[PDB]
């Protein structure tokens, strides 16, 4: 047992936080004491208050926290089998989830490699790509190409394809692998951009294993949207120059952008696909990398004879079982209508912010709404402002944005957007 | 799904650790339950109870379905499944960090949670690199280790795995080129330390850290070495200003007969990794610890923060079960328990020394190893162990067990007996 003041003291002395310091934090983290449905209970001024989880706890809690169908799924699997090692053994949660995932992902993705986090699945995807070409007799095809503004995780190979500014690649001189970056993909469809991308790829094609991109929505590198037709062009470019196509859908997966997977907006299939954040409905760390049969078999007929990867908790029965329920719960409802209503709620709620002086853009894609500002957002002001309106918001750089749980009612969206609009109002003054 | 349906889905759609698709010499065995030290597996259409001699890849130290860990999981499930750790903190993270800081080797004061051992190793290297950049020495960017080690499957972690065990021939031009000392011997030889120092001297100015598994090298070959090499590593790292990283992902939480294997030598590293048994084998979770000095130096450096933050960082569910797991270990007389486990393994395995295909028998804590004169054919060893009521997973030429701590004397003798028979069959044919 610990009181919130003891939690804060232990935290200050011993807990790293994401991209944080020890002992140089501008403001203490806020003690969370509960989380239920779309709502978190936080400690402000020593008192518990309920606020909306407008971030879905970093894209994860698509069905809300403590959903009874996913609680029960975890409690049911807990009674039979917490976990078994996946070396030499298999089980029902893994098979059911793999069945579900191959069926609902874009066509052609037939095999599923489970891991523990999104960064790992990305490295698994890269390893798949590199082993694929070795099994084709082309070990020179070993670099990655991407477009600027992306984000793919914090492990060192993943870092190498993150946006060089967002990723502070200047601080990693002579450390990261040197990958090929095309310019920032634009919002509106411009075929000249795809032509330029093709030309740059063409001169690297013989050393490129793969193109890796987030489809439609670029999350942590800047909450930028692009026309899905760009994905159509990458597919055709990759096919023509014999470079594999990897879609990182770790933030876009499972309905978040209006389609079940963002690749579906373009009607295109990658050779390799990563999923993660929402996979367990925000309960537990789990990820997966999927590839075509051709990739699977080429790796397996490779001289190495196998994919050299195997996380200790691979295909954890507890995380697979809740993920099964999370996916079935999503497919078991009219999810497409649900996201459309959420998008319309966000569009209506944030429209006020366009006319505000400090706002350069307001954009919505499925259950994602963004207010882009003309200067950094001072969190020391934005966080108390949103809390006083009962909304948990976490701006970064010049972005005030939300990815709310799918269960948010119209009133809760209106509360979330009103808080975002007000945060943007204070950016001016 | 039935076992047969699971088998069909699995063969079609699941990757397994370091495996192929559709080229598996053996099918996986369907596991349907796990309780205490026992797995329920399906063999010839029938369920059987077998001992989990591997502890499900060295994780299930308290056995499966321990009431204390089950309840800690359901209790946390009732209040809060997960919140984002960016901007927020919570009780299971604070308690777990206070626990780990208090029981790890002295001076390890800060805790970075992540979701797997591989990621925690990348976090450690990132800490070491950002540390020296904080000190104005950004040329200290390489790693040194001794051959025979294993540290995970992500690409930085791969770079310090044994260049044969990790098939580094298959990963040249891709992996960072690290500094490898020869295989550390089992008996203490002061000359090996002298040569290690001499090699490290020729690289000090480009070395960020020495990274080793302490006392026991797990996946690279279940090799033991004398603890006093860790004393020499500590002193050499001290005099040459190279940080010391201990990877205790396999050795932590009592496995080798001390709480952490570093304690066999009284040594404290600068950075420490833990993972496998951290949650008692329930959920994926890992932690990287470092000293106040490393943390304060990173935090005062150019980035002002450690450049890392996993989506599920400090997952309340995983942390809560780990709290229970660590407290359950601390609140019993674990040292006597592991001492008794080790005696049972030693007495039970002694008879294998005389088998013709056996080259060594060695025990260290709750770890027992029969080294054979040839690679062990899993198609012979697996059914033969299952015939004896034991789940065994040999690799390379090693028949070994890492049994759950709750194994009674008779269960240990049942485990060692199956291992002895497996080794007897190796020299038969
Ligand atoms: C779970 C949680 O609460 C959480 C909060 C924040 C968070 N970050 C912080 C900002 C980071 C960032 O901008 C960035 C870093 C490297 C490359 C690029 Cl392109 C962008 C991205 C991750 C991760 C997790
Ligand atoms: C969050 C994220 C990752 C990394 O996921 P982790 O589980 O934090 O490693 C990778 N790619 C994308 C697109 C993401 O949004
Ligand atoms: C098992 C292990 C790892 C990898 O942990 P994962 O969770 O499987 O990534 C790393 N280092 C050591 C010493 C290990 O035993």
């Amino acid at each position: 047992g610990l009181t919130p003041e003891q939690i804060i003291a232990v935290d200050g002395a011993h807990l790293w936080h994401p991209y944080s310091s020890i002992g140089r934090e501008a403001v203490s983290p806020v003690v969370a004491v509960a989380a239920h449905g779309a709502w978190l209970t936080l400690i402000r001024d020593g008192q518990p208050i309920e606020v909306l989880d407008a971030m879905s706890s970093w894209w994860t809690a698509i069905h809300g926290h403590g959903h009874p169908a996913l609680d029960q799924a975890l409690t049911t699997q807990l009674r039979v089998m917490n976990h078994v090692m996946f070396g030499g053994l298999t089980h029902e949660p893994a098979a059911r989830l793999a069945k579900l995932l191959v069926d609902i992902t874009p066509a052609g993705l037939d095999t599923v490699f489970f891991s523990d986090s999104g960064s790992v699945s990305v490295e698994v995807a890269a390893k798949m790509a590199l082993q694929y070409w070795r099994g084709r007799g082309l070990p020179g095809k070993r670099r990655l190409m991407t477009w600027r503004g992306g984000y793919h995780g914090d492990t060192f190979l993943a870092m190498s394809i993150c946006d060089p500014h967002g990723g502070m690649h200047s601080l990693w001189t002579d450390v990261l692998a040197a990958q090929v970056f095309a310019p920032q993909v634009p919002r509106d469809y411009d075929p000249a951009y795809s032509a330029a991308f093709e030309a740059q790829l063409a001169q690297h094609a013989g050393e490129l294993a793969a193109v890796v991109v987030e489809p439609v929505v670029q999350g942590a590198g800047g909450m930028r949207f692009h026309d899905p037709r760009y994905l159509h062009d990458l597919r055709d470019i990759c096919r023509r120059y014999e470079v594999l196509l990897i879609f990182d859908e770790i933030a876009t997966g499972f309905g978040r952008t209006g389609a079940l997977f963002a690749a579906d907006h373009a009607g295109v299939s990658p050779d390799i696909m990563c999923v993660g954040k929402a996979l367990t409905g925000g309960y537990l760390s789990l990820a997966a990398t999927l590839c075509t049969a051709d990739v699977a078999h080429t790796i397996s007929a490779g001289a190495a004879g196998a994919l050299m990867h195997g996380p200790t908790f691979m295909a954890n029965p507890l995380a697979c079982a809740v993920s099964v329920a999370s996916v079935e719960l999503l497919l078991g409802q009219d999810w497409r209508t649900r996201i459309t209503e959420l998008a319309a709620g966000l569009t209506a709620g944030l429209d006020t912010a366009r006319a505000l002086p400090a706002v350069t853009d307001v954009r919505v894609c499925g259950a994602i709404g963004v207010i882009e500002c003309d200067r950094p957002v001072d969190l020391a002001v934005a966080t108390p402002a949103a809390l006083d309106r009962g909304v948990w918001l976490r701006p970064f750089r010049n972005l005030v944005y939300a990815m709310p749980p799918y269960i948010c009612t119209p009133a809760e969206i209106t509360q979330i957007t009103s808080a975002m609009v007000e945060v943007a109002r204070l950016v001016g003054s």
